[PDB]
Order: structure tokens, then C-alpha cells, then sequence
């Protein structure tokens, strides 16, 4: 439990909000907004109650104590200032005091500029605590990092809560994960089990069917004892795969589509998991196991989906990702997506009004799922306790 932005009267007080305004910057200028479009709704929201704003973000990748225009927010500055008829300025030293009316928005300038930002320091955190009445952590996509702007904050801030963005992922990450609707079926792609194990053996405990996809898949396959050839599996990985095959409802792809190369070229053949050359790679599942995922998806009441079922990038080899993105689209169950693969297929196959909560949160999104301490969270959770 957090305490709520949205349930704080905010006239007249100083808010200081870290937003996740990380965005594509060419030529001092924005290319890709969406995040700032999201974050929008939470300045504008203390805005209108005639708070004073801060508002502050991470950008790029700068040096601390090192300045370079180059990751300067100024571009987020100005964006803001076309979409905002609130006056909006962006202040540069503001450590040790900064001057805010009510009804403008400042922007801090990069926080990842400040020494001692990314090591969580103490008196960087009190500095940016003393700039504030109320500290809004609106930045999931940094929850799981203890970082001065992030987690430290919090502990000196007068009150410390969550933003609605945040509180918006919070619930749907519960909604999924806690008590789910019952048929819940989490889906796991990606290249290489070793990397995303916890997710596995968290969601292996909480999901009635885990499917498993990619380069992951081809690992289970191996598990079955079927060869895959020159297929990207880990062979250390077998035995864990192996372990949750037998413990837990894992769907395995029956038939496979496979390549003799690894390119936008090369031509794709449907064959059973049987019958996987020496010489083939494995870069999609079929159309038979294509098939029976998406009657299980169909049926599913709760969606948790993280990763491809095979290279969608490739053209040869995104029929099984097309199939899969669809059924969790057009099923009736609460459908949650992260990930970045994931969040490019659902751009891919254009459905993203039809998932009912998109996570942009990535690493921390994934660290979430399996079941680890995100330091923000942590944080908002044990001032919030009383
Ligand atoms: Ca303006
Ligand atoms: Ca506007
Ligand atoms: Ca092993």
C-alpha cells in the first residue's frame, strides 16, 4: 500500500515529481513523445490545483558532475511549452533553492548531472527533499533502481507517493498477479532461459498454463528430448527447463518453423519438433502449436505476456507471433504486456487498444514479476505505513 498523489490536496504546495521524460532526442528537439504524453495528465493534475511544480527526469546517458547540452531536458522543455499554457522554465542549479510560483512549471535539469545520483547519496536526496512539501514518484520504468531521485527522496520528503502513472501499474501488476480472474496464463519469450529464470519460476507459481516461447522454447524442446540442431538453446539450462516441464503446465511447441541461416532472407519450412536437422535453427513456432496457444489464450480470464514466440523481425517468421499477439488481443481476459520485444510486436500488429494495460516499465517491470524488492516502491510502501 502507497500513499496516492491523487488523494493529496496540493494547493499552494511545492510538489516535486520524477517523471520518466527519457524520450528520443535529434537536433534539440523531441522525436518521440509518448512518454511525456503519459506523465502529462500528473503535472497538469497539480497544476490546476495551483501547486508549485517540479518537475525532473533522467535523460540519455551523462557523466555526474560532467554537463553536456547534449542530454539536457530543454528539448522536454519546449515540448512542454507548446502543450502547456502554464508557464514553464527549465532551471539548471536548484540544489540549494529554487524559486516556484503557483501555477508554473519548472523542470529540474537532468538529475543524472548530480554527483552522487546514481549511488543513492544521502545528502543529494535531503537537498531534493528540501525543495519540496510533496514528493511524487511517477517513474516505474526506474522503481528498481535506488537512485537519489528515485528512492532517497523519499526518505527525507515531508510525504512521499505515488504518482498515477505509477499507481496505475501497481494495479495492474496486482490485478494479474494477486488472486488472478482464474485461468491466468503467463507467456515467456525471449532468447535465453539463464536470463529471464526468476521470471519462470515466479510466474510457474502463480499461472494455471505457462507458455514459453523463442529461444526459451527451444530450450524445453531440448528438455523433451528432441534435437534442435543449431537452434539458440542453453544446454546448461536443460535441467531447470526439465524441472519445471515436469512440475508445472508448460505448453512445448509440437511443430516448429526452422532455417538454414539467420537473416531477412532466409526461407522458412514447417516441420514437427521430430524432425529438426543438424544444420536448422529454430526461429518461430508452427502453425499447429500457433493453433493451440491461442485456444488456451481464448479461454484465459487473466493474460500476463512478456516476449515473442519466434524472430517477428523476420517476416518468414512472424506468423507465430501474429497468431499469438491476436488471440491475447481478441480474448475477453485482462491482458497485461511489458517488455520492450513485446511492446514492439504489439506496435507491429497494431493492437494496442485492445491489451488492457501496457507496462512500459521493462527491466523493472520484469524484476516485478519475479517477485523482487523495487527500492521506489519499497520506499513509497514504508512511508505509507503508519
Ligand atoms: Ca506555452
Ligand atoms: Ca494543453
Ligand atoms: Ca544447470
Amino acid at each position: 500500500s502507497v500513499i496516492k498523489m491523487t488523494d493529496l490536496d496540493l494547493a499552494g504546495k511545492r510538489v516535486f515529481i520524477r517523471a520518466d521524460l527519457n524520450v528520443p532526442v535529434k537536433d534539440g528537439k523531441v522525436t518521440s513523445d509518448a512518454r511525456i504524453r503519459a506523465s502529462l495528465p500528473t503535472i497538469e493534475l497539480a497544476l490546476k490545483q495551483g501547486a508549485k511544480v517540479m518537475v525532473t527526469s533522467h535523460l540519455g546517458r551523462p557523466t555526474e558532475g560532467e554537463y553536456n547540452e547534449e542530454f539536457s531536458l530543454l528539448p522536454v522543455v519546449n515540448y512542454l511549452k507548446d502543450k502547456l499554457s502554464n508557464p514553464v522554465r527549465l532551471v539548471k542549479d536548484y540544489l540549494d533553492g529554487v524559486d516556484v510560483a503557483e501555477g508554473e512549471l519548472v523542470v529540474l535539469e537532468n538529475v543524472r548531472f548530480n554527483k552522487g545520483e546514481k549511488k543513492d547519496d544521502e545528502t543529494l536526496s535531503k537537498k531534493y527533499a528540501a525543495l519540496c512539501d510533496v514528493f511524487v514518484m511517477d517513474a516505474f520504468g526506474t522503481a528498481h533502481r535506488a537512485q537519489a531521485s528515485t528512492h532517497g527522496i523519499g526518505k527525507f520528503a515531508d510525504v512521499a507517493c505515488a504518482g498515477p502513472l505509477l499507481a496505475a501499474e501497481l494495479d495492474a501488476l496486482g490485478k494479474a498477479l494477486k488472486e488472478p480472474a482464474r485461468p491466468m496464463v503467463a507467456i515467456v519469450g525471449g532468447s535465453k532461459v539463464s536470463t529471464k529464470l526468476t521470471v519462470l519460476d515466479s510466474l510457474s507459481k502463480i499461472a494455471d498454463q505457462l507458455i514459453v516461447g523463442g529461444g526459451i522454447a527451444n530450450t524445453f524442446i531440448a528438455a523433451q528430448g528432441h534435437d534442435v540442431g543449431k537452434s539458440l538453446y542453453e544446454a546448461d539450462l536443460v535441467d531447470e527447463a526439465k524441472r519445471l516441464l515436469t512440475t508445472c503446465n508448460i505448453p512445448v511447441p509440437s511443430d516448429v518453423r526452422v532455417a538454414t541461416e539467420f537473416s531477412e532472407t532466409a526461407p522458412a519450412t514447417l516441420k514437427s519438433v521430430n524432425d529438426v536437422k543438424a544444420d536448422e535453427q529454430i526461429l518461430d513456432i508452427g502453425d499447429a502449436s500457433a493453433q493451440e496457444l491461442a485456444e488456451i489464450l481464448k479461454n484465459a480470464k487473466t493474460i500476463l505476456w512478456n516476449g515473442p514466440v519466434g524472430v517477428f523481425e523476420f517476416p518468414n517468421f512472424r506468423k507465430g507471433t501474429e497468431i499469438v499477439a491476436n488471440a491475447i488481443a481478441d480474448s475477453e481476459a485482462f491482458s497485461i504486456a511489458g517488455g520492450g520485444d513485446t511492446l514492439a510486436a504489439i506496435d507491429l500488429f497494431g493492437i494496442a487498444d485492445k491489451i488492457s494495460y501496457i507496462s512500459t516499465g521493462g527491466g523493472a517491470f520484469l524484476e516485478f514479476v519475479e517477485g523482487k524488492v523495487l527500492p521506489a516502491v519499497a520506499m513509497l510502501e514504508e512511508r505509507a505505513k503508519k
